[PDB]
């Protein structure tokens, strides 16, 4: 019941006791592992609230205290009467930070305690949501010196007045399927891009068009808004040696801001909780640019580098891949925009894991997601065994709203 | 129950029904995933059912399920187990068994080749000298002057656990590792302990950077004995680069035949503790892991310097640049010397085709994503984007503790 994890490069062994607090299912069983699978009532609520509040008061060293007991009863009576309850600001902050701390797929959790939390629970309309969002983007961007932040909108009530940010991230590029049959822009956003058009947006039909926010407040139909262009920091991509690189016409936005996840704290569900930190280089250079279903620029770059693309064994794709990633990092650093390379980030994650095992008894981690998409084994996490389990507070996936909204 | 796996690059979705025949446990629970953990005598009682399951599978494979031949074999084996507490496989069953252990190996990306395995039956072997001869023959056949052929040599199964046949080497061919008084290592760090055992057993170590280790062979539970593999039988490739003439002066080379010799082959409940097998290398095994792991030859620095890369900051990605060149060098050298090798792009592409074929004709293909995805350029290979299901099917290859930790010395 006390599992051990070993690093096969340093031989360091850590013992995990934290996993014994996990409640939710992993998708795996004694017969089958689903580790590589992407997506594996008043009576229900109070126990969840109790679990959360107990961990909260324990964190502030007041477990068992009258305050602890008083709060517990207050919430209890609130659920019995209102069928729900409201978190204190302190509980909200502690909850959001811990949902990040518990995110097993995030390699940047060494930064978890520094999260800026924006309480938007007083929001009532989409226009109010737009305002809170612009403020988050401006705050988080900080002229290039990115600061992690989350903005939390009202919690779910009966499920028919949910607040939702239809976008997958606050800032993304549109995608349109052209006559040729090809795709212009980001193929990943082809569908969302049309839903925007399907009701208003006027697309420049470019390769890198910033999508408009489609905000849904109180269950009402979503409304479009253009993020003040001046608030969207973008970085033109060039290479520190290949002067022809800039000719590729490539750029990427500086703020990664997941906006479609669900934040669960003490049983409460916050369906609109956009958060942002900063990029790990490979996210852009390896995945966004080189995935065959994304901008898929490997061939173009290989051709400009004049590499023998006749055979796979010449490793031309690999050589081009490295160059594209050196460019991305070079470009962001040159424009003084925060970004971290996979070596540095993974090194920090190992440090974080050790801290967590020492001070918390463990660190849920998903190896499949933690190991960078390029040069896996030359990063320390590849050699690190990890135990994946679910702890709450948590960030969860949720269905795209267009597949559930009743207009 | 049907289980769906999706490929996030092509949106192709496959349905798995094969997992229903999984018996062994994975190490995971409905509460914790141990997907990245490296390692998470039978009774007459527990043996016939294991035998029955296997023979049922075997007979169904040859389209003779339920036949008189099928029923007689089951009766023959049952009587044999009741009578001797164990049983012997027919040559055909052993061949079928070995091929399927490979076919079921979740961590192997080269399984598109499974049906082509050459099985050498060494169950009549009784001594360590006998084992050496069988192993020499395996290496010569498999090497085939560079046109590698996959093969497996199978020694006598376990009986009471006190007469085990074991190849103490982790692979038939590996380089010695020597821990120096100053704390540094000469040779391959991965083999320091085994090298010390060899020396203690009498091996005269040339103490170089690439000394092929001698075989330490255990027959019938007796103490192991040392044998030197005929040098003329050990094919090696000097490593050089197509554009960098200084690469060759790094003094690197690697053996051409990868031959895992420490796993246990389980077939129909029987345990074959000595079953060396070989195929051929995927370049990253050598170029990424053996050469670039910090705990192995660790050559990234020396290579990076010679390329005059900016090593002042990791963000120059000098490690990644050097890495690619080293792997280019490994592939180029093997191809130049006409020694079979496969690059990670070709191997992963073939594995995806193999996997889809298996779903269609078999109902599944257990696969360990953590092991299948190559150690470099992960997402530019199709397997990175492929959801996999990992489960254990028998026949199978299993880990077993190193023999020096369990052997009762005589
Ligand atoms: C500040 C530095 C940060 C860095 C460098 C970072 C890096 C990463 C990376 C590289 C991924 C994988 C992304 C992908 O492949 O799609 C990721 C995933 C994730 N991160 Fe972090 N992160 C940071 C901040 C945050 C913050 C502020 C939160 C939450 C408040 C967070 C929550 C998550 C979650 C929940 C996932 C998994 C999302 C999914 O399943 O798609 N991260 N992070
Ligand atoms: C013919 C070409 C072959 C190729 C290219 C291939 C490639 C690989 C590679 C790249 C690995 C991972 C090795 C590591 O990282 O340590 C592997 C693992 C494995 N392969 Fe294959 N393989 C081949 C043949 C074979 C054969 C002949 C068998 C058995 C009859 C086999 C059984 C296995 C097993 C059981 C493992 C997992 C070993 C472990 O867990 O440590 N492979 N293979
Ligand atoms: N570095 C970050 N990267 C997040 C990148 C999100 C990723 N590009 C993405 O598309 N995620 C999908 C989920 C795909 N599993 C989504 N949020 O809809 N996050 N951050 O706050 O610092
Ligand atoms: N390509 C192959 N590669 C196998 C390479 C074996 C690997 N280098 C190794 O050291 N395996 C450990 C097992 C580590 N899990 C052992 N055999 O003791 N196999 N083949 O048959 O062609
Ligand atoms: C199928 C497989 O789960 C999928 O391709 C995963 C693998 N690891 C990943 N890791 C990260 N960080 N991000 C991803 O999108 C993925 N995709
Ligand atoms: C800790 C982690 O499981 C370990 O480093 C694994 C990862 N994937 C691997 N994949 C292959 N092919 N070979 C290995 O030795 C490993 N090591
Ligand atoms: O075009 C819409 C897509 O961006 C959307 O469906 C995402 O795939 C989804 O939000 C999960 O990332
Ligand atoms: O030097 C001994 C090692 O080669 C040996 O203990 C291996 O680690 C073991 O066979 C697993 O690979
Ligand atoms: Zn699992």
């Amino acid at each position: 019941r006390f599992l051990k994890v070993k690093n096969w490069e340093t031989d360091v062994v850590l013992t995990d006791t934290l996993h014994l607090k996990s409640t939710l299912e992993t998708g795996c069983t004694e017969h089958i592992c689903m580790g590589s699978i992407m997506l594996p009532t008043k009576d229900q609520l109070f126990p969840l609230a109790k679990e959360f509040l107990d961990q909260y008061y324990s964190s502030i060293k007041r477990f068992g205290s009258k305050a602890h007991m008083d709060r517990l009863e207050e919430v209890n009576k609130e659920i019995e009467s209102t069928s729900t309850y409201q978190l204190k600001d302190t509980e909200l902050i502690y909850g959001a930070k811990h949902a990040w701390r518990n995110a097993s797929r995030c390699v940047g959790r060494i930064q978890w305690s520094k999260l800026q939390v924006f309480d938007a629970r007083d929001c009532t309309t989409a226009h109010g949501m737009f305002n809170y969002i612009c403020n988050h983007v401006k705050y988080a961007t900080n002229k290039g010196n990115l600061r992690s932040a989350i903005t939390i909108f009202p919690q779910r009530t009966d499920g028919k007045h949910d607040f939702r940010v239809w976008n997958s991230q606050l800032i993304r590029y549109a995608g349109y399927k052209q006559p040729d049959g090809s795709t212009l822009g980001d193929p990943a956003n082809v569908q969302f891009t049309e839903i925007c058009i399907q009701q208003g947006w006027k697309a420049p039909r470019g390769r890198f068009d910033v999508l408009p926010l489609l905000l849904q407040a109180n269950g009402n139909d979503p409304e479009l808004f253009q993020i003040p262009p001046e608030l969207v920091l973008e970085v033109p991509i060039r290479h520190p040696k290949f002067d022809w690189f800039k000719d590729l016409g490539l750029k990427w936005y500086g703020l990664p801001a997941v906006s479609n996840m669900l934040l669960e704290i003490g049983g409460l569900e916050f369906s609109a909780c956009p958060f942002s930190g900063w990029y790990m280089g490979t996210e852009i250079g390896v995945r966004n640019y080189c995935d065959n279903s994304r901008y898929n620029i490997l061939e173009e770059v290989a051709k400009k580098m004049d590499l023998d693309m006749r055979k796979t064994s010449s490793l031309w794709k690999d050589q081009a891949l490295v160059e594209i990633n050196i460019a991305v990092l070079y470009s962001f650093q040159s424009d003084k925009v925060t970004i971290v390379d996979h070596h540095s980030a993974t090194e920090s994650f190992i440090k974080h894991m050790e801290n967590e095992y020492r001070c918390r008894g463990g660190c849920p981690a998903d190896w499949v997601w933690i190991v960078p998409p390029m040069s896996g084994s030359i990063t320390p996490v590849f050699h690190q065994e990890m135990l994946n389990y679910r702890l709450t507070p948590s960030f969860e996936y949720q269905p795209d709203p267009w597949n559930t909204h009743v207009w």
